[PDB]
């Protein structure tokens, strides 16, 4: 008999690690032609965003079934982790299938290369369910929809910690100044390098902040929650996937705009990823509210004395995202820079966001 | 007041996926020149290599210190959650920090980056304590050198599934074949761009066998430990900074020799390698054996049942990866299908560790 908390932790760790695989193309993929070659360009990064998306949905699909296989199993054994290991193996196959099946879809070998795969995680699970079923004392003590708290909370942080620290990673990756280059280019200044390398150090401050207050603010609503139900799960999962879009989103709005009407478009594309990020927590956290009585603890239930603080916590970033967007039409000429103070605005209300609740509650009560 | 595990295991991923940056040019550098170029490509190779130990190095020490810092503070809050979320981003930028500094050393700026990235650690570091003193409640209760087991667990489990998947990352990256390209250069044929990229799918497959069953040999040794010590700590880290050459290993030994003899010298390498990983938790795990009495639990004491197990567990990567780096100079003829074969062995032995070890006790106490 043995304790399945370090091994399921590792599993989740992988399957978190193998789900945001198809994100890195996505990010490195050229910034702006400079031929104005638009369409190709824009053709192959929306593929390679539809590529990640599916791959992201089907990783996140067998790690509940993992998570399932393994709550039905209570304990574990050496068996039992190797063949999770040999899981593991197999469905990290899952991505790189899925891409050759994608680019080359005439050819009928990406589809059998997938099948195979499909049908070889199905066989390791069937086995680890024998082996499990064959010695009783193994199995969970219940039998021998509701999910893992914990499953939840260790791929959330993993999918959160491998989405921040992509653009610096990056960075320390291909963005190291080379000394000739530096003696030729740049007069042999390595100041002048910083500042050309700026940009990117300033794309990454502001998708860091971002991850880290959207990560802060999962791990408050989680806290609070005593049972998690599958459609709270998809929506955490949708919420994932749409996370990953962030660093896109703002690598793209810190580069260089041709034109002003560029700058708007950007700054439009990152506040929707951005809204689409947390408009999937809240309503998952409104889902969780339809049943607090078996979902969440009684602090904050209705009418509790954190459900306002809670609520605020939860609507900040849709609703600021919301006006941003809507100022990016209103107004037209000082978008950006709501955008820009409001990257800063942020955090320092999530800082203050006791005070600030206390604060209009006070008015509105009295108003 | 409100629970620290979720915020501490973030942490934890934050700062693994962090310490394993480095590699990642390593495990790009271009496999053979193919010009007879060593000189310069060796060069190159072996500083990456010693810039990597040190950030890794370097990231354990501040891993350690936030450890320590959040081990005397027991509990946390939204404003401590903040404050970490801050240090973290501070420590992010240690890696390239470092890397300027060793690239560009005539120039006075790298180093003064870097002391500024310190000191500003340090001061998160202030601020964290001295806000948690401000709010007695929010400090350890005792309060208000081991280690803990925890931490030290996320960080491993981490940084394995970081090394282990690094292969097939890069593979999904890159290893894609393009459509005109197997048009022209291979005739149309897919099955024949598949046999040429199989080299790369056989390093992934050992790799990960191999980093699998370290990870496995790891979690089975730490499940039966109560207290950890400093010096453990400082020998799993320097396991598992020696662990993330196994994919460098892996690529060189699978890519094509040129001569036999760089392959017996490609082999002497991983096995010399893996060794280095090995021998740091035997090491460990005999500390531990110092004194069983406050690390080990009963059941692993001298004597016990497990005890040889253990023993088995924690010495037939160490011993057989000695024998096969003997065989090396002792056969030299069939060192290579030594290591092939070695690595399918292994995987066996382990799966068969109990019956294997039962044998061995039969046939030794009667001997
Ligand atoms: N995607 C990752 C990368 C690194 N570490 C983790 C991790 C580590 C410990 C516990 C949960 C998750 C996840």
């Amino acid at each position: 008999i043995q304790c399945s908390q370090r091994m399921l932790s590792f599993s989740d760790a992988l399957l978190s690690i193998i789900a945001t695989v198809m994100i890195l193309p996505v990010t490195h993929t050229e910034i702006s032609p400079e031929q104005q070659f638009d369409r190709s360009v824009q053709r192959l990064l929306a593929t390679r965003i539809a590529v990640y998306l599916m791959t992201f949905l089907i990783v996140t699909v067998a790690w509940a079934a993992h998570t399932r296989l393994f709550q039905v199993v209570g304990k574990t054994d050496d068996t039992l982790a190797l063949l999770n290991l040999a899981c593991m193996m197999t469905i990290t196959f899952l991505p790189y299938t899925f891409s050759l099946m994608v680019t080359f879809p005439d050819v009928p070998l990406g589809i059998f290369l997938f099948c195979v795969c499909v049908i070889a995680i199905g066989v390791v699970q069937a086995l680890i369910v024998g082996y499990a079923f064959h010695f009783p004392h193994l199995l969970s003590p219940q039998i021998q929809e509701p999910l893992s708290k914990e499953r939840v909370e260790a791929f959330s942080d993993g999918v959160y910690a491998i989405v921040a620290t992509l653009l610096i990673l990056d960075i320390c990756e291909d963005n190291v100044p080379d000394p000739k280059d530096v003696k030729e280019r740049f007069s042999g200044s390595l100041v002048a390098a910083l500042s050309a390398t700026g940009p990117r150090f300033l794309a990454y401050f502001g998708s860091f902040a971002t991850v880290g207050l959207l990560w802060f603010a999962h791990h408050s609503l989680f806290l609070h929650v005593r049972k998690a139900t599958r459609a709270m799960g998809l929506l955490n999962t949708l919420s994932l996937a749409f996370v990953g879009g962030l660093p896109l989103a703002y690598q793209q709005t810190s580069a260089f705009a041709r034109q002003p009407r560029d700058e708007l478009e950007r700054v439009r594309v990152s506040c929707t990823i951005i809204f689409l990020a947390s408009i999937f927590q809240l309503a998952m956290w409104t889902t969780a509210l339809l049943h607090q009585a078996e979902t969440l603890q009684p602090s904050v239930w209705f009418g509790g004395r954190e459900h306002v603080l809670m609520f605020a916590k939860l609507a900040l970033y849709p609703c600021a995202s919301l006006l941003a967007f809507a100022s990016t039409c209103l107004l037209s000429r000082f978008s950006v820079g709501i955008f820009h103070l409001m990257q800063i605005a942020v955090p320092c209300a999530f800082l203050l966001l006791r005070l600030l609740v206390g604060l209009a509650l006070a008015t509105l009560r009295v108003l």
